[PDB]
C-alpha cells in the first residue's frame, strides 16, 4: 500500500508516534517520505546483505528475520515480511524499538540526511489529525 502524505501522518499519530521518544509527527513522515515514498512494500538490498523492509526501511541486520541475512538479530522479533503489510502496526512498534536504542533518529539514514535541521513541520500541513 502507498499512504498518502496526511493518512499516513494520522496512522502514525494513531499507533502513538507523535513525540515518541520526543520526535514530533512531521519527523516520522519525513523519514517514510525518503525511506520508502510512503510504500509498505518498499525493499532495498544493502551492501553487506542486509535487506530494509518497509514504510521506515527496517533493517534485517538487527532488527527483523528475512532468513537470508546470516549474523544478523531479529531484535523486533518479527518476520520482515510483516514490515510489508498494509497495516503499518508491525513498522510503528519495531520503530519505537530503534528510535529508543540510543541514537534516537539517526538510526534512519534518509532523515539523518535529508530531514535533521530541515521544517519537517510542512509534512503535516493541512492534515486533519
Ligand atoms: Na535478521
Amino acid at each position: 500500500k502507498v499512504f498518502g502524505r496526511c493518512e499516513l501522518a494520522a496512522a502514525m499519530k494513531r499507533h502513538g508516534l507523535d513525540n515518541y521518544r520526543g520526535y514530533s509527527l512531521g519527523n516520522w513522515v519525513c523519514a517514510a517520505k525518503f525511506e520508502s515514498n510512503f510504500n509498505t512494500q518498499a525493499t532495498n538490498r544493502n551492501t553487506d546483505g542486509s535487506t530494509d523492509y518497509g514504510i521506515l526501511q527496517i533493517n534485517s541486520r538487527w532488527w527483523c528475520n528475512d532468513g537470508r541475512t546470516p549474523g544478523s538479530r531479529n531484535l523486533c522479533n518479527i518476520p520482515c515480511s510483516a514490515l510489508l503489510s498494509s497495516d503499518i502496526t508491525a513498522s510503528v512498534n519495531c520503530a519505537k524499538k530503534i528510535v529508543s536504542d540510543g541514537n534516537g533518529m539517526n538510526a534512519w539514514v534518509a532523515w539523518r540526511n535529508r530531514c535533521k535541521g530541515t521544517d519537517v513541520q510542512a509534512w503535516i500541513r493541512g492534515c486533519r489529525l
